[PDB]
């Protein structure tokens, strides 16, 4: 069964187990090979590091799941096709969690229906919830996360995410107001009451401006965003403390 990738991968890049060493391992230099894998990760030898799988795989997937766990050790940021990930991720949602602050400074964490339009990034929230006069006050103290859904993410100690410090302003109704909610009602297909919430007046569209962004999407990979700034954080070294020690 294994032994099969245990050659391939022995005889050919270990130079890609090296990568893998230093970033399951942080080790900042040895002189590799690979000894066993299974279903949950792989068992290599450098001296015992055991690398573990993101997703548990099977016999059908096995194969890519390694793969991945190497191309990612990569020290080498692949093409801002990354940006392109970041907004695929974005656009999947029509919903955000939101951090506001209210008069005295408490925090608050709370959620609101989002979409992304021509005119930009709106969300639609009424009065009677702490985060409006939390965003009335405070209106640039605030950042957003798209958070993957817990059921489809890969652990729950991974969850893709998307954070944006915004920027918000009020809109009124009328010419706009009808063009983005169309829009929202396009993305989301209608239903649910959506339709009723837009006849409440005590309902406001609040347009938000994204500033600086942090994009997450696996182990190793976290990256900036500014000014078509994407950025992986990153290079200076493998942040995190190991013992290597028991
Ligand atoms: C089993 C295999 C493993 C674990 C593996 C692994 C890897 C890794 C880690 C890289 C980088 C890579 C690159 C590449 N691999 Fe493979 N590879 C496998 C089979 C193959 C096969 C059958 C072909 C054909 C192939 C073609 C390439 C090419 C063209 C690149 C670049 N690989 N492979
Ligand atoms: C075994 C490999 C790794 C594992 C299992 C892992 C796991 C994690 C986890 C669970 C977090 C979230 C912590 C929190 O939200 O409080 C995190 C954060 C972070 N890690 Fe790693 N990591 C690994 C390797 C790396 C590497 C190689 C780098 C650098 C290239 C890195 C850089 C970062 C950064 C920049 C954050 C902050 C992300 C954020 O703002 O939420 N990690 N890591």
């Amino acid at each position: 069964n294994f032994e099969s990738i245990i050659s391939h991968m022995n005889d050919h890049h270990k130079s890609n187990l090296v990568d893998l060493c230093k970033k399951f391992g942080g080790i900042e230099q040895v002189q590799v090979f690979l000894k066993s894998v299974d279903f949950n990760g792989l068992d290599l030898v450098y001296e015992n590091l055991r690398v573990e799988f993101p997703k548990k795989a099977d016999e059908n997937t096995i194969k890519d799941t390694i793969i991945s766990l190497c191309m990612s050790a990569k020290s080498e940021q692949n093409f801002s096709g990354v940006e392109k990930e970041l907004n695929e991720f974005m656009l999947s949602f029509n919903s955000v969690a939101l951090a506001t602050l209210n008069a005295n400074g408490e925090v608050v964490c709370s959620y609101a229906p989002f979409v992304s339009t021509q005119w930009g990034n709106y969300i639609y929230i009424s009065e009677v919830s702490e985060h409006f006069n939390n965003i009335k006050v405070n209106p640039n103290n605030i950042e957003i996360m798209f958070l993957e859904d817990e059921s489809k993410a890969a652990s729950v100690i991974l969850r893709k995410r998307l954070r944006y410090r915004v920027n918000a302003s009020f809109l009124e109704r009328g010419e706009r107001f009808d063009q983005i909610y169309d829009e929202f009602e396009k993305q989301t297909g209608g239903e649910g009451g959506i339709k009723t919430i837009r006849k409440m007046l005590d309902f406001h569209l609040v347009k938000l401006e994204f500033k600086k962004g942090r994009f997450v999407k696996g182990f190793g990979q976290a990256y900036d965003i500014e000014n078509g700034n994407v950025t992986h954080v990153g290079a200076s070294g493998n942040p995190h403390k190991f013992l290597h020690k028991h």
